[PDB]
C-alpha cells in the first residue's frame, strides 16, 4: 500500500485561522494533510522527469578494428601511402623496417611500411546538460477515503489547481530544488546508471569522443587513445585495441554522485516545498443516512508505523450508500477519545471492502463500530 | 635475410695474440666472427624463454552474475537466510524494506529481506614470480658460407661446444643478465601482452583474486569489488556487475614495462656477455681444385648497412666442388685490396646459387671472379 505503512510519512494539519498550508514533497515520501470538517489528502510525488536534455559531448568506450590493411616498400623507393589516411574512420601508422634479399626487395636498407585499420565503436556513453527551469514534477493527489488524482508542475508554472473526484479543489504552489550548479554539471549516461559530474572534469576525458550534434558515430576525435600499434616484425605492425573501458569508468566515478532507477524513470533526489489552500474542499458524504449496523472483520487492528491504527472491514448487510457509526470509546463507554483520520467513512457498495484508519491514546481504548444489531466492540491496547 | 642486412650488426675479429673474443648477444642483434685461417660465424640470440614459472596469484578481470535469489519475510517473522549463504561460489545481501498491506504480511513495519547472486568468472589474466637462474638462451651459429646449429644455454650450465657442420668446433662461455630485482618482481599476463610489476604494488590490487596454488575457479576473495547490489524496491535487490576491467588494467600499467611477443615466445630483454674460442674451427674446403672460371651473374653488386658489399651468382659451368677465383683489385690491377668476408668461397653444386660479401676500399674497385675463359670483372664505387 501507500502512505500508511511508508516509514517516510508526515502528518499535517491546518490551523482555524485560515489555510496556506507548508508542505514538504520528496520523492519515496508521503504527505497526509487534514483538518476539522476537511477532507484526509495523501501527496506523493512520483517522478522527476528531466525531459529535454541537451546532448554535450559523446565517448566511446568499447570498439573493436577491422578492414586492417598494410603495405611496405623497399629502400629508395618512396614512403607507401595507403588511401585509408584520408579517412576519418580509419587509425594509421608509419613505420621503417630492415629490407633486403630474403623479404624481396632492391637492395639493403630501411625501407617504409604503413598499416591502418577501420576503428568502429560498439558501445557508448553519453553525456547531457540538463535544463533546470524545464524540469517536469508528476504529484499524485489521494483523497483518504480507504476505496489518484495526477498534476504535472514546472518551475514556469507553479500555480495549478486540482479538481478532486467529489471532494472539491485545492490550490497548490510549489517551489523547487534538486541539485547543486547546474549549468555547469554534465548528466553522465551508460544506458544502465546515471551520474552527475562537472562538466570539466567531463569534458577531459582521454576517450574518443564526438561533439553533441553529431549522428555519424564513426568520425571520432583522438582514436589513437583506443588503439596501439604493436612492434612491426615481417610487414604487419599488429594494431590492438584496449579491451573497453567499462570499468575504468565505472571505478572512476567513485567519488560522483549516482541516481538510482525505476527501469527508466531518473530519481531525481530534491525537495519541493508547496503552499496547500483547502479552503474550497468539501467532505464526498455528509448528507447520507446511518448504515443499518452490521459489519464482518476482513481483517483486525493493525497499527502502521506512524501511531495509527487501520482495520478492514466489509459491510456486507444492506442498506444504501450510508454513514459508518465509528466511535472511539474508554475502557468503558464514558467519553469520545482519538480521533479520526479516515474523516467521514462512507460506503459506495455493500460488497466493496473498505479500510479505516485514527490515531488512538495511550493503553486501553475500545472502537465501537455499527449500531447495536450486530455491533463490533473492538478493544485494542496501543503504545 | 640475417645478419646482412640486419641494423643491428657488430663486427668483431681475433687478434693473432691468442684466442678468448668477447661477444655482446642480445635478441634482434647479430654478431659477426672472423679471423685470418679461421671461418666467419654468425651468432644470434633467438628466443629467451623463461621455463617453469610460479603462478602467485590469479585476479578476474570479467565476470557474471547467474542465479540470482531473493527471499523476504515480514515484520516480527526473523530474517530471511537463503542456503546460498553457505556457498563462496555466491554473493549475497541483507536489507530490511517497508511491509503491510498491498505487499501480502501480517502487519506493518521493517521486514527483512535477502538477495543472493552466483559469482562465475569469465576472463582473468594471471601473475607468475618467474626465476632467473633457471632462463633457457637459444643460440642460433650458422657457418657464414653463402648456401643453422641451435644450442641451449642457461647459466647453470654456462660452458658449452658446437659441433658445427664440417667447420670443426667452438668454445663459448656465456653470462647473462635480463633485468632488475627479479625476486620481487611479478610477471603480468593478459593472454595478449605481458609486463614486469613490482610484487607489492601487485599483491595489492582492488580485484577477485584467487591464490597461485589453485585450480578452482569459483571460490574467489573479495568478490564484492566486481558485485554491487542496488537499492531494494519491491523485492529483489537488483544485483549489478561492473563490466570488464580490462581498461582499467591496460591503461593502470602505462608506467610499467612491457614485454613483446614473437606469437606466443616473450622478448625478454637483456644481453649475454660471452667468451668464444676458435682455436679448434677449421675452414671447410682448402684441398680443393680451382674452379674452371665460368660464372653468371645471378644478381650483382649491392651493398649492406655495414659497408660490407654483396653479389650472388650460379656456377653453371662443369667442375666439381671447387673454389671461387676472386680477388680485389684496383682501378687497375696492381695490388689486392679488401679482404673476404665469406672466406674461401666453394661450391656444393653447379647449379645452387651462392652468396658472396666483402669489404672493399674508397672509392673506384675491380671484382675479379672467375678464371679468363669467361671472367667476371665486376667495377663498383664504394662510398
Ligand atoms: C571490410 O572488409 C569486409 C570483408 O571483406 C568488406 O565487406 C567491407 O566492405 C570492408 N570495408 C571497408 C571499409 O573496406
Ligand atoms: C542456475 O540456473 C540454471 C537454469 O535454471 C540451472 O540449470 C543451474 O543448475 C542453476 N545453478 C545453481 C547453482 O543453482
Amino acid at each position: 500500500m501507500r502512505c500508511i505503512g511508508m516509514s517516510n510519512r508526515d502528518f499535517v494539519e491546518g490551523v482555524s485561522g485560515g489555510s496556506w498550508v507548508d508542505i514538504v514533497l520528496e520523492h519515496g515520501s508521503c504527505v497526509t494533510t487534514m483538518a476539522k470538517n476537511k477532507p484526509t489528502l495523501d501527496f506523493e510525488l512520483i517522478k522527476t522527469e528531466a525531459k529535454q536534455p541537451a546532448t554535450l559531448r559523446k565517448y566511446c568506450i568499447e570498439a573493436k578494428l577491422t578492414n586492417t590493411t598494410t603495405e611496405s616498400r623497399c629502400p629508395t623507393q618512396g614512403e607507401p601511402s595507403l588511401n585509408e589516411e584520408q579517412d576519418k574512420r580509419f587509425v594509421c601508422k608509419h613505420s621503417m623496417v630492415d629490407r633486403g634479399w630474403g623479404n624481396g626487395c632492391d637492395l639493403f636498407g630501411k625501407g617504409g611500411i604503413v598499416t591502418c585499420a577501420m576503428f568502429r565503436c560498439k558501445k557508448n556513453m553519453e553525456g547531457k546538460v540538463v535544463q533546470p527551469e524545464n524540469l517536469e514534477y508528476t504529484i499524485v493527489i489521494t483523497p483518504h477515503s480507504g476505496e489518484g488524482k495526477e498534476i504535472k508542475i514546472t518551475p514556469q508554472s507553479s500555480i495549478t489547481e486540482a479538481e478532486l473526484t467529489g471532494y472539491g479543489t485545492v490550490t497548490m504552489e510549489c517551489s523547487p530544488r534538486t541539485g547543486l550548479d547546474f549549468n555547469e554539471m554534465v548528466l553522465l549516461q551508460m544506458e544502465n546508471k546515471a551520474w552527475l559530474v562537472h562538466r570539466q572534469w567531463f569534458l577531459d576525458l582521454p576517450l574518443p569522443w564526438l561533439p553533441g550534434a553529431d549522428t555519424q558515430g564513426s568520425n571520432w576525435i583522438q582514436k589513437e587513445t583506443l588503439v596501439t600499434f604493436k612492434n612491426p616484425h615481417a610487414k604487419k605492425q599488429d594494431v590492438v585495441v584496449l579491451g573497453s573501458q567499462e570499468g575504468w569508468m565505472h571505478r572512476a566515478l567513485t567519488g560522483a554522485t549516482e541516481i538510482q532507477m525505476s527501469s527508466g524513470n531518473l530519481l531525481w533526489p530534491g525537495h519541493l516545498k508547496c503552499r496547500l489552500r483547502m479552503d474550497k474542499l468539501q467532505l464526498k458524504g455528509m448528507s447520507y443516512s446511518m448504515c443499518t449496523g452490521k459489519f464482518k472483520v476482513v481483517k483486525e487492528i493493525a497499527e502502521t508505523q506512524h501511531g495509527t491504527i487501520v482495520i478492514r472491514v466489509q459491510y456486507e448487510g444492506d442498506g444504501s450508500p450510508c454513514k459508518i457509526p465509528f466511535e472511539i470509546m474508554d475502557l468503558e463507554k464514558r467519553h469520545v477519545l482519538g480521533r479520526l483520520i479516515t474523516v467521514n467513512p462512507i460506503v459506495t457498495e455493500k460488497d466493496s471492502p473498505v479500510n479505516i484508519e485514527a490515531e488512538p491514546p495511550f493503553g486501553d481504548s475500545y472502537i465501537i463500530i455499527g449500531v447495536e444489531p450486530g455491533q463490533l466492540k473492538l478493544n485494542w491496547f496501543k503504545k
